């Protein structure tokens, strides 16, 4: 049987520091007893050994050609990790050698950072391999046991390069921000093993009793938030942030991807049940808003099997559905209005808000609240934060100083008792983003007059009138071009925001950019 | 085998009296068991440290 374990090592090129292992080993194994337990250790040890490849990699496809037309194949939208991977291939081609990445996809449930691997490894023509962390408790599952114990086997790692049997495949790591931390060893100790390149090149595994060289293989370690994984791990790794999708990609991925699935998996062509490009936007924009497909897929499925049940109750031959009847499947819509006003009266200022379930319509309303044409107060309600508080004090005051010197007739703001309302009462909110807003909403109601009737604004003002980048850019922009806006305007700092977003997103606003409150007072007015 | 690797090499006697007995023991057990690999890692890496070798420290600041 020694000839056996002979000829499975003429195709690996073996390091001397196992060879030399190896051939002890199997002068032990000559010397043993032919039914003796340490004779069959001594022969699993050598199965193990002589299974594990020693110099055998795949051939790396480097065409970028090729390469990324097996990432548009499979996922879409994905641009940064299609991009990162693509430059991973170049600078591998320029070095030469098979090179080896830890890189570390996160961010929200359902966006791809798991499926998109798969890929990746088909592109570099890798072997891919998956294992999962998450409520991982104890070390023996990377690092294994040593060979003197009954049911001693390998860790997972070891098991990964003798069924790729290449020592470059892709190896996912998956969740590596929920592993346990064990009482009995702590297998992030061993995750930092992996993860390490200066010792990553020698990992020892307790079974194997030699280091294997993991400097090759390309890791990718899947997370939803960084905040969580140990901190000498998350320094040893690049983190690509995998962002939601949009109303549009989600509309794409879903004509593309998920509806040609759903109906693989559930029977119904094209004929028996429609589902047009209207119905699918319907969808994403009254229940699909989150970051994620899961949701999409989900109504999608749902939509899909109440036409099978139509169909096979024999109520319909045939099932089309229609904007006017979609509630018959999916139920009451989650978000039914975009807009409160239509057409706004003087005292309100529509503006625009960050949310997690995309961007988000917020309207100021103002009022009198004691009848008058000592000095004047605002009282502020609306679940408003200290933040959001001082920026409407702030906005109070340059509205006077405002007023004061455009209208020196006027003593509306400086003599009158006014409510300020942003109208959800149950939701908090803060920030000071809607510092331009509340002093548009003063001033409009102090002149009497409405603002334009398309139009919303971000920003933080100051005391003097100057305008102050905000957060959240797309998020606001996304709502304003939901809801119908025509006309939006910004602080000049958030240009580079602004123009970092794709082309349908702006491609129907006329926005304007900022720098002093003057530019939107003449905007609006 | 193991004495030549420290031939050139101050070694203290309170190890070199362990060395040799290690070595005693190796010849005594037979080749190619796992006390036989026990022993003769430990007489390697006693061996193999140098315990006669003394790195110049540089004297100049300059
Ligand atoms: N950009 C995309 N294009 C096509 N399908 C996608 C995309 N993102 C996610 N999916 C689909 O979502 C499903 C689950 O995604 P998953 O990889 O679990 O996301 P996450 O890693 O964020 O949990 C996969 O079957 C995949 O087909
Ligand atoms: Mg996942």
């Amino acid at each position: 049987i020694e000839e056996k374990f002979r000829e499975r090592l003429k195709e690996l090129v073996v390091p001397k520091h196992v060879m030399d292992v190896v051939d002890e080993e199997l002068s032990k194994l000559g010397l043993l007893d032919n039914h003796s337990s340490e004779f069959n250790v001594t022969r699993n040890y050598l199965d193990w050994l002589t299974s594990i490849p020693w110099g055998k990699y795949s051939n790396e496809n480097l065409d970028l050609a090729r390469a990324q037309a097996v990432l548009e194949e499979d996922h879409y939208g994905m641009e940064d990790v299609k991009k990162r991977i693509l430059e991973f291939i170049a600078v591998s081609q320029l070095r030469g050698s098979t090179q080896g990445k830890i890189l570390c996809f996160y961010g929200p449930p359902g966006v791809g950072k798991t499926s998109i691997a798969r890929s990746i490894a088909r592109a570099l023509n890798r072997e891919y391999f998956r294992f999962s962390v998450g409520g991982m408790t104890d070390v023996a599952e990377i690092k294994g046991h040593r060979r003197t114990y009954v049911g001693a086997m390998p860790g997972k790692i070891i098991q990964c390069l003798k069924k790729t049997k290449t020592e470059n495949p892709l190896i996912l790591i998956d969740e590596v921000d929920k592993i346990g931390r064990g009482y009995q060893g702590d297998p992030s100790s061993a995750l930092l093993e992996l993860l390490d390149p200066e010792q990553n090149a020698n990992f020892l595994d307790h079974y194997l009793d030699v280091p294997v060289d993991l400097s090759k293989v390309l890791f990718i370690c899947t997370a939803n938030v960084t905040d969580t994984i140990p901190e000498p791990l998350r320094d040893r790794m690049e983190m690509i942030n995998v962002s939601g999708y949009v109303a549009q990609e989600k509309l794409a991925i879903a004509e593309r991807y998920l509806v040609p699935q759903a109906r693989a998996l559930c029977g119904l062509d094209e004929s028996k049940a429609k589902l047009s490009s209207d119905v699918l936007t319907l969808l994403i924009k009254q229940y699909c808003r989150e970051s994620g497909v899961r949701n999409l897929q989900k109504q999608v499925e749902k939509v899909l099997r109440k036409s099978a049940y139509k169909i096979v109750s024999g109520e319909a031959e045939s099932v089309e559905v229609t904007p006017e009847n979609l509630q018959d499947f999916v139920g009451k819509p989650v978000f039914t209005v975009e807009r409160m006003y239509d057409v706004t009266p003087p005292g309100v200022v529509m503006g625009l808000a960050w949310t997690a379930m995309g961007g988000s319509t917020l309207f100021v309303e103002t009022s009198l609240r004691r009848p008058q044409d000592k000095d004047g107060s605002l009282e502020v309600t609306g679940q408003l934060g200290e933040v959001m508080k001082e920026s409407a004090r702030i906005a109070y005051t340059f509205a006077r100083a405002f007023l004061m010197q455009h209208a020196p007739a006027n003593d509306y703001l400086v003599t009158s008792h006014i409510h300020l309302h942003v109208p959800e009462g149950a939701t908090p909110k803060d920030g000071p983003s809607a510092g331009c807003t509340i002093v548009t909403a003063l001033l409009s109601l102090a002149m009497g007059r409405p603002v334009r009737q398309n139009l919303a604004m971000t920003g933080e003002v100051s005391l003097t009138g100057k305008i102050l980048p905000v957060g959240g850019i797309k998020e606001k922009t996304i709502a304003a071009k939901r809801a119908g806006v025509t006309c939006i305007v910004l602080p000049a700092e958030n240009k580079k925001d602004f123009y970092d977003l794709a082309a349908f997103i702006t491609e129907g606003l006329e926005v304007h950019f900022v720098e002093h409150y003057r530019e939107i007072f003449d905007i609006a007015f």
